[PDB]
């Protein structure tokens, strides 16, 4: 159950209100990117974790009560000049006043400034740690005011080009903001590596499969008014609901180039439909009718592989599906309403700027065709192969390895792990909230550290069991609330976090206390528990909704699951060439990255980026040879017609996306490399191993058993466009005796009765022909009747006429329909007067000869009839009578009205 009647009444609308469309939309799409250039000051760094999980709950509870830790905002590494020493008192002095300077600089940023530097003459061993037993360096804490995480860093961002100069540039800062700061910065590095790289070579790309200026420009213009206005579509989604800054590449990284293809697949479809004899108009509508119905089933694909990933409860996975939804669908409205009406504006002009205004598949489709088994099987074996590193994968959090190994915040952050050891903690929390409200008692503090106590692999530093599990610090920011108690330490080996939460979950609390487990390792471990508790549903979901959209477009049974089982050969494949990359760290010398475990949602996210992609370049591709067995040609070489109609369009937006998906595995972010690089693997993998050789040999395997559905999932075959039809629009059918326009009896299509003025002379006409008592009204059934009769007379006639006999033979049904209809209309005397036209029309060269007819004075006097004719011939389909310029007014009766 379709429906094309929407895709044809757009088609007609969007040429007949073409500079409305164009205006508006445009408009929206400049005003979207002029709203959402400030989307870089609204996005969001937080959503890694579960935020319906304990960790996050003790994370707050800690929070209220005790205050959110600063310690670890901003670090400073200072080291004297010229081998001084962090004794030397001016040195001391000069770098006090300097840091004080700018504290009182940024009141509303900084909170201050902690260290052994403020307090040099102490016994405090904590502090005392703070310099290097060589008194080579010391380290300071710069704590900083804010609420999350966002504003923490911005005003670090407005502290730093002050506080990067103290020491005389010598000073290294690391800690949290810092590397924040680097690694959101990563985002804009990607984006005007993007803009330098990929825009030429698209440019040159889309020149290079359309020779011309307009035609590649194009497609260029559709990707960037889709790129502003996901910008301000995401930005306006801001508004609601927080947004992650890796939102913004992925439209530059998924939409662009989605965008770019669809605009090219159009551009393309255009051309051709041009280039098949229709006018512009037409053009438009059938170029709709067909790409653009491709064009939005291709965006519903995507939001089904996209949608799933709402199921994960992390806001980063969530933004990251809202900035695809957005993209994909605007790329897809952009496709069909820009582009379609500008092509409308332009015309046959889209070819005007040639390559000097800047300055076979059949083939090897068929090699596969002889020996399947030669290709398949050792395919296979190759794709399960590259499956098996997929198992040893391994996840983990953000750390500061994230960044290259050369970058200066990393080697800071290193170096102050080096220098200083044992202040970089992730200590496990017990949270203790008293349900009742009143205050917690030493007892009860001690029986939940017995109780922790109970639990192995904790750190021990002194050897003094009664020493361990120490009071959370408690700063100003905290309500101090005696009903909630936090108890903390570290782990000896993180590796057993997963467990050791897990234990200290089931410890039983004390009577009338509510224990939170919570810290870093336990929020890292919860937020990969509810992943991989919600993954399988989220693939089942995937599996399910593809496989039943492949049933929509296919019509088969055998194709949806056999591309299913191929989109999961190529998602284990390129996942285990990811493993392969990222975690075994081959490629890393050459891309400057460290080997480490994955971000977790990223697998979530690989998984439904490159599930969409398969299965969307497998539908496009199925559906071009479904298309050719619809039509009735035989399985091996319909499957050749599919493959050999979308190899250079298939190729080309191949080609685009490939070029912007490398133009991001340059990042400085592994996380953008670890996508890039997936999306560039999927993406070969399909354009080649998976459509040229594994699908028509694996298709060819089935044989005739790939097209079968049961019952009637398949659509029906349509009413097909008669002459019928097209003679009863070019001459009405009115099923009641009226007068033509020359004052005669005439009923059904044209059907002279008599020339006789009596009515019921007519009448007596009528019925006899007939045969019953009509009264002057006959049903449809017996104006068909009539007409077939009418046909059959001017054809017995033309065959007898031997200036009419040889083009007749010579065409094919439609355009002896439209030569039966010049008949009719003009008899065979006038229509044998059109010598040369008909000699072309023999000769089947369509243009002349409907360049030729458009010359006569039968097109003078009745142009609209005679322009539809001369479509007929020129392309030889009902296209100018199955969406005509309705309404005619003058019945005329037709030659060779049959009388018996
Ligand atoms: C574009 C991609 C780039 C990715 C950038 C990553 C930059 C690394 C910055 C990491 C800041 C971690 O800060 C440490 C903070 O951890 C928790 O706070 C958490 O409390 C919330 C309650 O919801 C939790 O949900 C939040 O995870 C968190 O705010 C502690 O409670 C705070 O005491 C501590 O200060
Ligand atoms: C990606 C993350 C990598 C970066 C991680 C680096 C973590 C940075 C931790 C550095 C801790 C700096 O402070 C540590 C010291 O200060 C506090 O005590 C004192 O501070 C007051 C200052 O006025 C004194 O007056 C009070 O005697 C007393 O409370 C802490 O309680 C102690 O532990 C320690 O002595
Ligand atoms: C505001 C929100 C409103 C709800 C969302 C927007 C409306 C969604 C309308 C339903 C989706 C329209 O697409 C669904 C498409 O499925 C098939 O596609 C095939 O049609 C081409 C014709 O040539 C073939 O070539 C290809 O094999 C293949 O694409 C069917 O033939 C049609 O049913 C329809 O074209
Ligand atoms: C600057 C422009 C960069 C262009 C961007 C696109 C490049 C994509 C590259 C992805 C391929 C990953 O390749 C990684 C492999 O390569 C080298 O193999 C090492 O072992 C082999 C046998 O001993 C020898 O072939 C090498 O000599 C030896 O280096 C690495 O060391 C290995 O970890 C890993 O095997
Ligand atoms: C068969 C045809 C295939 C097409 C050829 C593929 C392109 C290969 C030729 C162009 C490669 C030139 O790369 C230029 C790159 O310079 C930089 O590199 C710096 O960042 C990386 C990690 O730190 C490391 O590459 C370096 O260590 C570091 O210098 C930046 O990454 C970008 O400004 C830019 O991307
Ligand atoms: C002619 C075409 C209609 C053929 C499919 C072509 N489809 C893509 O190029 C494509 C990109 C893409 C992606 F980045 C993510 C994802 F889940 C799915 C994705 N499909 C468009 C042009
Ligand atoms: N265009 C036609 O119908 C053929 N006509 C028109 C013409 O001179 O080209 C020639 C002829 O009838 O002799
Ligand atoms: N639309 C009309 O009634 C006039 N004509 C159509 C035309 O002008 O081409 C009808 C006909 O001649 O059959």
């Amino acid at each position: 159950f379709q429906s094309n009647a929407m895709f044809a009444w757009w088609g007609r609308t969007v040429y007949q209100f073409r500079y409305i469309v164009i205006g508006v939309m445009v408009a929206l799409c400049l005003g979207g990117g002029v709203y959402g250039i400030s989307l870089g000051n609204h996005v969001t760094q937080s959503g890694f974790y579960d935020e319906g999980s304990q960790s996050v709950a003790a994370s707050l509870i800690g929070d209220e009560v005790y205050g959110r830790d600063r310690t670890s905002h901003v670090v400073a590494i200072l080291t004297p000049p010229d081998d001084k020493k962090v004794t030397d008192k001016a040195w001391q002095k000069k770098v006090t006043e300097e840091l004080d300077q700018v504290v009182k600089d940024h009141e509303d940023q900084i909170v201050g400034w902690v260290g052994w530097l403020k307090a040099p003459d102490t016994t405090d061993p904590t502090v005392s740690a703070m310099k290097t037993q060589d008194l080579r360096h010391t380290f300071i804490s710069i704590p900083l005011q804010g609420d999350d995480d966002d504003e923490i860093l911005k005003n670090y961002q407005v502290v730093e080009p002050e506080l990067q100069q103290v020491n005389g540039g010598d000073i290294r800062l690391a800690g949290l903001n810092p590397l924040a700061s680097e690694l959101t910065g990563t985002i804009g590095e990607d984006q005007k590596r993007a803009e330098v790289a990929a825009i030429p070579l698209v440019a040159v790309v889309l020149f290079f499969v359309f020779g011309t200026v307009i035609a590649a420009a194009l497609p260029a213009i559709i990707g960037g008014l889709a790129i502003a206005g996901a910008l301000g579509i995401m930005r306006l989604v801001a508004e609601f609901t927080p947004v992650h800054f890796f939102a913004q590449p992925v439209v530059t990284l998924i939409g662009l180039g989605i965008a770019i293809d669809y605009g090219l697949f159009i551009v393309s479809r255009f051309r051709e439909e041009i280039a098949e004899g229709y006018d512009t108009e037409a053009a438009v509508r059938r170029t709709v009718m067909t790409s653009g119905r491709t064009v939005v089933f291709s965006a519903v694909i995507i939001v089904a592989s996209s949608v799933p990933l709402l199921l994960f409860p992390q806001g980063f996975l969530k933004s990251i599906t809202y900035a695809i939804i957005a993209s994909v669908m605007l790329a897809a409205i952009l496709s069909i309403t820009v582009l379609a009406a500008a092509l409308a504006i332009l015309g046959p002009r889209v070819d005007a700027l040639g390559v000097t205004t800047l300055l076979f598949w059949g083939r090897l489709v068929n090699v596969v065709m002889k020996r399947p088994i030669a290709f398949a099987a050792p395919i296979l074996v190759v794709m399960v192969l590259l499956i098996i590193p997929l198992g040893q994968l391994s996840l983990g959090g953000i750390s500061e390895k994230y960044l290259p190994p050369d970058n200066a915040v990393r080697q800071s952050q290193e170096q102050f792990d080096k220098l200083f050891p044992g202040f970089r903690t992730e200590p496990l929390t017990l949270v203790m909230k008293r349900e009742d409200g009143e205050p917690i008692t030493d007892a009860q503090i001690a029986d939940m550290r017995a109780k922790a106590l109970t639990v192995s692999g904790f750190t021990d530093p002194d050897n003094d069991p009664e020493k361990m599990w120490k009071e959370r610090p408690a700063n100003d920011s905290g309500s101090k609330d005696p009903s909630v108690r936090v108890i903390q330490n570290g782990l000896e080996n993180r590796n057993d976090a997963a467990k050791k939460i897990d234990e200290l979950r089931a410890l039983q609390p004390p009577h009338g206390i509510e224990v939170f487990v919570g810290g870093t390792p336990a929020l890292e471990q919860d937020s990969i528990h509810s992943l991989f508790d919600k993954l399988p549903l989220m693939a089942l979901i995937l599996i399910v909704t593809t496989t039943v959209l492949m049933f929509l477009a296919f019509g088969s049974v055998v194709l949806p699951i056999k591309a299913a089982l191929m989109s999961a050969l190529t998602l284990g494949s390129t996942m285990g060439i990811l493993t392969w990359m990222f975690v075994d760290g081959h490629g890393s010398g050459l891309m400057n990255y460290t080997p480490q475990p994955l971000m977790a949602p990223m697998i979530g996210l690989i998984i439904a980026v490159i599930w969409g992609l398969s299965t969307d370049y497998e539908v496009f591709l199925v559906s071009r040879m479904v298309e050719a067995r619809e039509r009735g040609m035989s399985t091996a070489e319909a499957i050749r017609i599919g493959t050999a109609t979308t190899g250079r369009l298939i190729t080309g937006a191949a080609l685009i996306l490939a070029v912007v998906a490398g133009a991001f595995v340059f990042s400085d972010l592994v996380m953008m490399k670890y996508l890039a690089f997936g999306l560039l693997i999927a993406l070969l993998l399909d354009a080649t191993i998976i459509r040229m050789f594994l699908v028509p040999a694996v298709m060819k395997l089935l044989g005739d058993d790939c097209w079968w559905a049961p019952r009637w999932m398949k659509r029906v075959q349509e009413k097909e466009f008669n002459i019928f039809e097209m003679l009863r629009i070019d001459e009405g059918l009115r099923l009641k005796i009226y007068k033509d326009t020359e004052g005669y009896y005439t009923i059904g299509i044209g059907h002279l009765l008599t020339k006789s003025p009596s009515l019921n002379a007519a009448k007596s006409e009528l019925d006899k022909a007939i045969g019953r008592n009509t009264n002057g009204v006959i049903t449809k059934d017996e104006a068909e009747k009539l007409f077939n009769q009418d046909v059959d007379a001017a054809v017995r006639g033309i065959l007898r006429n031997a200036k009419l006999k040889p083009v007749y033979d010579s065409l094919d049904a439609v355009r002896r329909a439209a030569l039966i209809n010049m008949v009719f209309q003009m008899g065979e005397t006038g229509v044998a007067g059109f010598t040369n036209s008909l000699r072309m029309l023999q000769q089947k060269r369509w243009d002349e000869a409907a360049v030729n007819l458009a010359k006569s004075r039968w097109y003078n006097q009745t142009p609209n009839r005679a322009k539809r004719v001369i479509t007929t011939f020129r392309t030889g389909t009902w296209d100018a009578y199955e969406f005509h310029l309705g309404g005619i007014k003058a019945f005329h009766h037709h030659h060779h009205h049959h009388h018996h």
